[PDB]
């Protein structure tokens, strides 16, 4: 159901920095937020950075309620790898590297950056929302 609110979220393949695959249906998580990014602008430098500072995230994480995935939709693989120190270590930052969710259009890239946060079972909990949605509605 295109990841609309309350339908399961499209799963795919990331591929980690050292080689490591993964799904995010095999990501354990109460919350998963999932951060889609295209390193290369400054939208997304500042959304790391949003997301490093905010004390609500920082609670759920420390807690370790909420994990943060991040995934690169798109082909600069060696500029990702450029950028990869940016997140958090903690984090979970990987790439696309079949470029599933552009071939197959499991989500809408036109706006990347964007957050999608997802309960234990990758139910959409909230779309494309902004980092002060998110910290909202976590913050309840």
């Amino acid at each position: 159901a295109k990841n609309r609110l309350g339908t399961k979220a499209l799963n795919f393949t990331y591929t980690l920095d050292s080689g490591v695959k993964g799904t995010l249906y095999q990501f354990p998580a109460e919350y998963t937020l999932l951060f889609i990014n295209n390193p290369g602008c400054h939208a997304c430098a500042e959304m790391i950075e949003g997301l490093k500072a905010s004390p609500v995230i920082n609670g759920f994480t420390a807690a370790k309620k909420l994990k943060v995935l991040s995934i690169y939709p798109d082909e600069e693989l060696d500029e990702w790898k450029k950028h990869r120190n940016d997140f958090a270590k903690e984090w979970t930052n990987g790439y696309d590297k079949e470029l599933v969710i552009k071939n197959k259009n499991l989500y809408d890239l036109r706006a990347i950056p964007t957050l999608y946060l997802l309960d234990k079972n990758k139910t959409v909990l909230l779309k494309d929302a902004t980092l002060q949605k998110v910290e909202q509605y976590l913050a309840e």
